[PDB]
């Protein structure tokens, strides 16, 4: 565990990332995808040996020694509102088991279903709440990446609310 263990965003690639795991926003089919995806296939390719999982399950997967968590997020095109949200909570609650089962101090973590998966919405706030549901019993440091300036503002924000 983390000696007092943080919340932090990073507005930068995840595959550069400073912690001892990452968390890919992985299709259900194992393939190299696009966005964070495709940074983690090109980083982390042998990580991609067998990680195919449904939608709202993590499966992971060693690269070398760093462990990848492949979190499965709905993709909103495709669900309900409803189920998608029920979907993307469970995600996120199996990246928790899989974050204490490894015993790791950090995790990188991306904001699933916010991209490609969006259905063309702005999820931050639903896909950060979940995030935060799962993630706020375990100890780990949780360093979230994103890439737009006003995203990072937000979620830094968030983050400051409840400290
Ligand atoms: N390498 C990355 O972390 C990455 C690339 N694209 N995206 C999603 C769109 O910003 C994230
Ligand atoms: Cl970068
Ligand atoms: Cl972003």
């Amino acid at each position: 565990g983390a000696m007092a263990p943080s919340y932090r965003v990073k507005r930068m690639d995840i595959a550069k990332n400073d912690e001892e795991c990452v968390v890919n926003a992985a299709n259900p089919r194992g393939l190299p995808g696009d966005g964070v995806c495709k940074a983690v296939y090109k980083k982390w390719p042998e990580s991609f040996k067998n990680s195919a999982t449904p939608v709202g399950t993590a499966k992971t997967v060693m690269c070398g020694t760093y462990p990848v968590i492949h979190a499965v997020g709905p993709n909103f095109s495709n669900y309900t509102e409803s189920e998608g949200d029920r979907e993307l909570a469970a995600a996120y609650r199996e990246v928790a088991k899989e974050v204490t089962r490894l015993g790791v101090n950090s995790v990188a973590i991306p904001l699933l279903s916010t991209g490609v998966y969006s259905g063309g919405k702005d999820r931050l706030t639903q896909s950060l709440n979940h995030l935060f549901t799962a993630m706020d019993s375990t100890d780990a440091d949780v360093v979230i990446y994103c890439r737009d300036k006003e995203w990072e503002k937000k979620i830094s924000e968030a983050i400051q609310m409840r400290t």
